[PDB]
């Protein structure tokens, strides 16, 4: 079906390491060719060793067993080793791909999917692809191998019996079929009238209330003897039924046992049918039971294996970043203009962004405090071209973004908040999370210092080369804001926008804050999710956001004056 | 355990029936000896039959298994069958047991356990009992016999080879126990690890919108690929740890196989070992697995079945109706009295009924109109000597419902109500469910002729001797009631109670309705649970019913001038 095109897809990834493939084909090869053997040594020791007196196979027999199965034991952990270097190899090389696309891929994917599942895409279904195509390569590998050895011992050994078991076998199988579909449809026939049975005895008990008033219960009780002894008759007539099934199959596998007992006796085959030429041949007919059953299911569990390598593939090969502009800013001077720009979140409806005529220049502040969700957030996203604008006009420097490449223009802006990622490493490295090369450790502790994260630095073990904890076990939310304040005053980024809304002020030492928050806005452009008093006042600008449009473009003792909806948070401190 | 106990009390009622349990045993015996014997029959076959030119064991071979396997068909039927009827009678029986209890018991039971539980306790969990202990007593039986018929030949053929087996097993299997123990002990220590290292994975993905802004995205590709070069190196770990597993188990398998071989190399045991009496133990020895398993288990599924059954006599041996009267009621003038009765619901609390003062005389009427629930339901179920009261009076003819048998008690009260349950019998039997021998059928065409039934009975088939369809196939609503107000008329009741709330207005043909409605409300004590205004005005008295006490008790013309909440139900045509 369409698995084979995936495999086909799939194989110059697994085209280089040919040889582990080729080592644990081999290895499987040896490993069901020993076992072929080992039943293979059923003969002498059953012809020309326990029957007579010789003790010369009796007494050779258990170091050849030792020694097969000391090569079965080598060769199993081979063949489990290579496969294994083989799909380690494979998952490495697909991860890493499909993480390299992953970053770099428009946000909408990873706001529409969760970040769980998206760990989940790149180990569990990345693991069982190449867990089911290994599993069906050595299944099919091996038990080909075992039914080839097989089938060329039972042949050299005596073919007219041989021939005699193969034509013979699908009969038994077709008669067995035949028989349990039978008295399954009988089973079910059955089933049909316990259903009215049951709701009969159902009705029996659905009207005690009605028993007891008019003193008819004697007449209940005679009636439930009656429908007792139908359900028992009915239950004995199944029973009966069931039972008359499974002695019909064991007595057409007996008939044919006998049947092939009866053929052995005649002449024609028994010349070359001793004492362990049977025992060899009517174990390897039971040993060709299992590997014909696994070859039948390796079919289904590969299909599965390529289904989940199509699902990966559908998540590969995708959008990505719509990548457009040209020109590369050296540095922006800040002014920034929203002009009739309408924007919808992707995938859902009722605009929350429209028609907005801002202006922030290059120098100044403007405060954007929202009631709860607003406007104010899907612009500070917005600004750093994530989602983009269904229609409208974003003017930074007299140029509009689509036309701007969308990897200098991010370089520009900076992102201030208690919800800042800290990732594993130095705190000398998570400060310039890029650029790590080309900036000295000069800068770095200058802008630690300026920062005033150096106070906390000091007192914490290795100092500035001290490897943060999973998850910020280490730093606390202000000690994160304070590092993130020092990412952005390191790196010389004209344009800043900071956010307030996740961040608690119950915590103390905020005179740090304050200080490195007004040390970060100086003299240069800067955007402010205000919901913190101290962050209003001294605002240049503030523009209150209501759901789809802005409603208040004023300083802020106008906005009081005009008693709106700016005095009415005051009022609730802004929530 | 606590299987015993139950058991012997269980016991009585499967001791008559032992003729089929011993025939059973008898019969599981000839099965497990015949398949024995079925094994037993190898020496031949390859000792002096293949092996030799002699054409005898090779021709009488099929005769004697096909004679051995018809053996095992006709007794395995045999021993099914006779299982099965001593199974269907002692579920018919504790079936019967257990409805005639679960009728006669208080209706609190009924309503704190769905109508639908109880015939599962009647059907599937007896059911249950029975087949677990059929079950356990056939696993026990017939693998006990399996168990000592392969010992016995075992022991008879080579009694030295036998006795290596038996003492070399047990060590083997000891050995396997403490390498799995060893290797599951890996295997999670290494998961303790896989869990940190895909944290950190997770970690990796969460600050992709801060990757992005700060231009590190090559950064994280190199932090990703170290990682997966972790994953990749730590899984091959994992499964090299796991695949050196099994081959030491096959190992040990095979030394024990080998050390068997070497040691009946041994002039000691080999005298006595020919080529079919290996191949006889060492099958013998294969055959002796699964019987030892079945018995293993057989404990547990007992158990089950006991546990099964003490839940069964759980629900039997209980509480029963409070019978606690002594003398018989001729007639009843009708006359009824609730006086300061205060009565709650079993098993809940906010007490519906509290402090009444109601009387109903011989020939009136009272009619007991409420907004949805009130207390005029409760008080038509309690009237009945249903749930009974905490405390209060109720005085009828002088006397109390507690000195008085609730056997006659019932039989002087009428239910009628749209929610009448019919049952599949005959119409003429559906009328006077009881006494269907002491009332002849005159009296029963009079009273279907009365009640007007008789309209409809003649246009349907077989006329007073159609059996009803299950759960009302054939009668409607307003027959339903038309065949109640036939039971209430022809049992000389001297007071009745009758519901109106479940009765919809919208039918047809509600004048015969109301002709059978003022038939039966002739010249004997009535309550009435009035929500249609036909039988409000004509009723003598009316008694508005509140949450838990009443509210009004007057006349229509004088509640309608008190201006009460009955005028303002009447606006609502009483819902």
């Amino acid at each position: 079906l369409s698995t084979w095109q995936t495999f086909r897809r799939l194989w110059p990834t697994i085209a280089p390491f040919k040889a582990g493939l080729i080592v644990a084909g081999v290895a499987l090869i040896l490993n069901a060719a020993s076992d072929t053997f080992m039943l293979s040594l059923l003969k002498p020791l059953l012809d020309d060793g326990f029957g007579k007196t010789d003790r010369s196979v009796l007494v050779w027999m258990p170091l050849v067993v030792i020694g097969l199965m000391i090569l079965r034991g080598i060769t199993s952990y081979v063949s489990s080793y290579c496969i294994s270097w083989v799909s380690g190899k494979v998952v490495m090389t697909m991860r890493r791909r499909l993480f390299g696309h992953m970053m770099g891929m428009p946000v909408s994917f990873f706001d529409k999917q969760s970040t769980g599942t998206l760990l989940s895409r790149i180990t569990y279904d990345s693991e069982q692809v190449a867990s089911s195509s290994s599993g069906a390569l050595i299944t099919v590998v091996r038990e080909g191998a075992s039914i080839i050895g097989l089938f060329i011992m039972m042949f050299y050994y005596s073919w007219q019996l041989s021939i005699i078991l193969i034509v013979l076998a699908p009969i038994v199988s077709i008669a067995i079929r035949v028989v349990s579909k039978r008295f399954r449809n009988i089973s079910k026939n059955m089933q049909n009238t316990m259903g009215q049975v049951t709701t009969s005895a159902e009705q029996m008990l659905k009207g005690h209330k009605e028993v007891l008033i008019f003193g008819g219960q004697e007449v209940e009780t005679k009636r439930f003897d009656k429908v007792s002894n139908r359900m028992r008759l009915q239950g004995m007539k199944m029973v009966s039924a069931s039972s008359i099934s499974d002695p019909i199959i064991q007595l057409i596998a007996s008939l044919a046992l006998a049947f092939v007992l009866y053929a052995a006796s005649f002449p024609s085959v028994m010349d070359s049918l001793t004492a362990g030429t049977i025992t060899v041949v009517f174990s390897s007919m039971i040993a060709l039971m299992r590997p014909l059953k696994s070859l039948t299911n390796v079919n289904a569990q590969f299909q599965r294996g390529m289904a989940a390598c199509q699902t990966l593939f559908t998540i590969l090969d995708s959008e990505q970043e719509k990548d457009e502009g040209k020109r590369v800013i050296e540095r922006a001077t800040g002014d920034v203009e929203f002009r009739n720009v309408t924007f919808t979140y992707p995938g859902r409806d009722v605009p929350a962004l429209r028609n907005i005529n801002l202006k922030i220049p290059a120098g100044k502040t403007v405060a954007l405090v929202g009631r709860s969700g607003s406007g104010k957030s899907t612009i500070a996203s917005l600004i750093t071209r994530f989602y983009d604008i269904d229609e409208g006009e974003i003017l930074m420097d007299g140029h509009d973004l689509r036309e701007y490449t969308l990897a200098s223009l991010r370089n520009q802006v900076a992102l201030v908040s208690q919800n800042v990622h800290l990732f594993n490493d130095t705190v000398a490295n998570n400060i310039a999370y890029a650029r790590t090369e080309q900036y000295s450790r000069e800068q770095i502790e200058e802008a630690a210092r300026m920062a005033y994260a150096m106070d906390f630095i000091n007192k914490m073990d290795n100092g500035l080369d001290t490897v943060i904890g999973e998850n910020g076990v280490l730093l606390s939310g202000g000690q994160r804001q304070r590092i993130a304040i020092a990412r952005a005053l390191l790196r010389d980024s004209p344009i800043l926008i900071l956010d307030e809304a996740t961040s608690a002020l119950d915590t103390e030492s905020e005179r740090a804050i304050q200080a490195a928050l007004d040390e970060l806005q100086k003299n240069r452009t800067s955007l402010v999710i205000a919901h913190r008093l101290s962050t209003i006042e001294k605002a240049d600008e503030i523009v209150v956001v209501e759901d789809g449009v802005i409603v208040e473009r004023g300083t802020h003792n106008d906005l009081l004056e005009h008693r709106g909806v700016y005095a009415q948070l005051h009022k609730m401190q802004f929530g």
